């Protein structure tokens, strides 16, 4: 058993030569060669056994990564675990190998115009995708976008993703959420469960406007920050965006704010492109009904060299769960990730 940085990653016979890249609470990630395809790729061991939300994460990744097909979205070439269920501990998870992440890049490097251009188009592009499955990938941020050395982007991370259910998104106010706070749209905040596309349309504007300045734009230090972050820019909503929040917690809540007026674009990004800037008001929409979708967005004027419809494929048919996980014991999700990850046992 090979050893990296005082932990075992058990990834032969075809994986060799690993070199450590990171860690975090999912696990370890390495790069090794793949003696089958003669190519490195990245190596991640996911050990979540232990807790009921890792499983959730890890039985959804693999369950979806599996299904789709897609350039800008990243695969899953190959899962090793052990041959029984009692003698599996960790989970390998073989996907291919990236240069770095826009959470990198943006910390470290200015992007031209013609850059953001082009993340954004591949942005929007895989998401077209996802949701032509009807999937919402729910926790999208510059960290779970991965770029190679020609700036080819893949989503990455389904571990929050599931099938849309736009019939059960209301909630009351202030409902707790899961997903990355400076990404979340404003209705998770007043009367939303995240459970639509729109959601996901939020997260790529906020991405978009990271992209322009490589600053968050609402950079929420806690649960209810955000929302009054978002409201310092795009300013008090209207009556009629206002109306549409029937919870009377949420409404009188808004109610009690000051008058705010927008905060426009070309102040807050005097650099933008005028186009980019015109499509960000679209994916940053108050009103998620009123809100761009991607298919939209893709059509937009700021993407006109890139935007073919005709090499923006969807998905073959809808994705569903066989099973609502969300509330499975974490010993049934380990027979769920046992069952789903079978077919690369040799
Ligand atoms: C968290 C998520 C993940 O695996 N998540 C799983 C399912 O959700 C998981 C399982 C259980 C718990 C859990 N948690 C815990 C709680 N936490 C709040 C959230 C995450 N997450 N990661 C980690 C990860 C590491 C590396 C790569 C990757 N990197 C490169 N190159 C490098 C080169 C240097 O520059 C940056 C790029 N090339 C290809 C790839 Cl594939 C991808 C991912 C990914 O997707």
């Amino acid at each position: 058993p090979e050893m990296v940085r005082g932990q075992v990653f058990d990834v032969g016979p075809r994986y060799t030569n690993l070199s450590y890249i990171g860690e975090g609470a999912y696990g370890m990630v390495c790069s090794a060669y793949d003696n089958v395809n003669k190519v490195r790729v990245a190596i991640k061991k996911i050990s979540p056994f232990e807790h009921q939300t890792y499983c959730q994460r890890t039985l959804r990744e693999i369950k979806i990564l599996l299904r789709f097909r897609h350039e800008n979205i990243i695969g899953i070439n190959d899962i090793i675990r052990a041959p029984t269920i009692e003698q599996m501990k960790d989970v390998y998870i073989v996907q291919d190998l990236m240069e770095t992440d826009l959470y990198k890049l943006l910390k470290t490097q200015h992007l031209s115009n013609d850059h953001i251009c082009y993340f954004l188009y591949q942005i929007l592009r895989g998401l077209k995708y996802i949701h032509s499955a009807n999937v919402l990938h729910r926790d999208l941020k510059p960290s779970n976008l991965l770029l190679n050395t020609t700036c080819d982007l893949k989503i990455c991370d389904f571990g929050l993703a599931r099938v849309a259910d736009p019939d059960h998104d209301h909630t009351g106010f202030l409902t707790e959420y899961v997903a990355t706070r400076w990404y979340r749209a404003p209705e998770i905040m007043l009367n939303s469960k995240g459970y639509t596309k729109s959601i996901d349309i939020w997260s790529v504007g906020c991405i978009l406007a990271e992209m322009l300045s490589n600053r968050p734009i609402f950079p929420g230090k806690h649960y209810l920050d955000q929302l009054n972050h978002i409201l310092g820019i795009l300013g008090s909503p209207s009556q009629e965006d206002l109306n549409c929040i029937i919870n009377l917690k949420a409404r009188n809540y808004l109610l009690s704010l000051p008058h705010k007026n927008k905060v426009p674009w070309n102040r807050l990004f005097p650099n933008a492109d005028s186009k980019a800037l015109d499509l960000l008001d679209k994916m940053l929409t108050f009103n998620p009904h009123k809100r761009i979708e991607v298919e939209q967005a893709l059509a937009h004027p700021y993407l006109e060299q890139y935007y073919d419809p005709s090499d923006e494929p969807i998905a073959e048919a809808p994705f569903k769960f066989d099973m609502e996980l969300d509330d499975l014991p974490k010993e049934k999700l380990k027979e769920l990730i046992f069952e789903e990850t079978a077919r690369f046992q040799p």
